[PDB]
């Protein structure tokens, strides 16, 4: 496992998506050390340029610490590590807790992350699978790859409780990672649909597919659309607590599509001020759900 | 001086402002070693967050090496270091290029930074001046700062010639860093003006300020508006090269400001395809100028 010291920097935290853009940059690392394959310039045996895609990707942190605690110059101890998901896919954890924190020098423990989760600490899974283009500048209908570096006969094992595939498989159903079912709140009747072209001025990586970042921005914008239309302020939306929040990514889309944003929300009838806002991104033109994200607020 | 060795990562690269936004956080480090002062945490002997501030910005590349050119998995090697600018500012280079290029141990050199850059090495030059708000939550009327620890005391000497000052001052009276008496260009005749609403779901950084790698973002949402009104398609926009870009901070702006985006360009009259294009960023409703950029491109 890969332990930091990581003092807060102007790229890594904010309202927007820096913190989830430092996180997966931190996967790509973190899989480069043990899976003996440098993820950045990965390729197939054929010479095609191989991405290591997000697919499932879990922030879950707590009043005591969350995403929006973080301000420039915070000192943090960040601990990371992969698990086995096979040869195609690998599973990343990462562990933040505040420097000098009690027991920060703890190892990685899978038990603590899927059931035991600590109010203070923040806990990052990233669940990737390696991809490649199926035509030159098309960013739909990928195609599963394996990089022959890859080695995934070092890593350990997780137990099929915590598989992240059960998970998002519900996900993908339900669209929403937290059962409707669930008791102890109530569905509001306002929800919100939003058309987005992609933006290519801020919303496109460095291999000109969608930037896994821009998916967490896209889901804000569809979160504020929402927010604004039950009354509320952008003053108070910058208040907005995230204790938890899960995304799954279906798909890519190419640079000239306009995209469909969903949201809607449940509050607490136990907590106020504690909702569950649902966001589905659609491709309509393709018949393609491409996102689905669940957001705990407070 | 500060040497890495750098592979290009997706949080660093791209069509959108993610370059800039390390490039910046690499200023704030290499301050942080030479000048004696944690800069993330930086705070003055009353106890007040006080930044490091970005006032003047320039990214000099060329056809052999630009922004552009940087994809996932690129091995470069950076050099950075400071320059006395006195005790309330800072100037911060980064020489990049790719690695083992021929020479790429150079040591920064003045001379070839200022009067002799070469192609297919990217130079920046970040000039950095420490600010304080006037009242919480205030994004206007910043004042100047020197948190109590910052030493200047140990860096090397920029000669009169190499100012920024001199530069800049020249912009924010021209609106361009290129003379408009540049002989070989001729200015046409379409020009745009954009209203842009603060987005406070992207704009946004970790300490409630406009994100001053957002300038460039808003920079190029006004080169597109004036891109598309000459015609020109989104896809030649993306392939765009951008081999100089100057930008000058005049302010901040608050979170629900509406910001107007003005742009005009200057054809080359000795090469096809070389353009010069200003961006003004205006807060008419406080009549400040925040920014101006101008980018040389082919
Ligand atoms: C991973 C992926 C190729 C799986 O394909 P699929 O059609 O669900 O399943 P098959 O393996 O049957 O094909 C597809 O879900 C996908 O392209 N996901 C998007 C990943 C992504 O773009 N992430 C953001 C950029 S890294
Ligand atoms: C630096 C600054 C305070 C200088 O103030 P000024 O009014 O030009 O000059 P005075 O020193 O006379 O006051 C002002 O130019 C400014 O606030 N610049 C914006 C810097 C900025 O916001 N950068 C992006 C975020 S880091
Ligand atoms: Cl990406
Ligand atoms: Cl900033």
């Amino acid at each position: 496992e890969i332990k930091q010291a990581v003092t807060v920097r102007p790229g890594m935290c904010g309202p927007g998506s820096l913190f989830v853009g430092q996180l997966g940059d931190w996967t790509w690392e973190t899989v480069s050390a043990q899976c003996d394959t440098d993820v950045f310039a990965a390729r197939d045996a054929s010479g095609n340029p191989t991405f290591l895609a997000f697919y499932y990707f879990r922030v879950r942190g707590g009043r005591e610490l969350h995403p929006g605690s973080l301000t420039f110059g915070d000192r943090l101890t960040v601990t990371s590590g992969c698990y086995d998901q096979g040869t195609e896919s690998v599973l990343t954890l990462h562990r933040i807790d505040r420097a000098g924190s009690d027991d920060a020098q703890r190892p990685l423990d899978l038990h603590e992350f899927y059931e035991r989760p600590r109010d203070g600490s923040l806990y990052v899974e990233n669940f990737n699978r390696w991809v490649t283009r199926s035509a030159p500048g098309s960013n739909e209908d990928l195609v599963k790859s394996s990089p022959p570096g890859f080695r995934n006969d070092g890593l350990p094992q997780l137990p099929a409780a915590y598989s992240p595939r059960a998970v998002y498989r519900e996900a993908r159903t339900a669209h929403t990672f937290r059962a409707l079912d669930e008791p102890g709140f109530r569905l509001l009747p306002d929800t919100v649909e939003v058309e987005h072209p992609v933006d290519i001025v801020r919303d496109v990586n460095g291999v000109g597919l969608l930037y896994f970042a821009s998916y967490f921005s896209m889901v804000d914008k569809a979160a504020l659309a929402l927010w604004r239309r039950l009354g509320r302020s952008d003053r108070a939306f910058l208040r907005r607590v995230v204790v938890d929040q899960q995304m799954c990514y279906l798909g890519n889309a190419d640079l000239d599509s306009v995209l469909t944003l969903g949201a809607r929300v449940r509050v607490s009838t136990e907590t106020p001020g504690e909702e569950l806002v649902d966001v589905v991104i659609s491709d309509r033109d393709s018949g393609r759900v491409i996102a689905v994200s669940t957001l705990h607020t407070q």
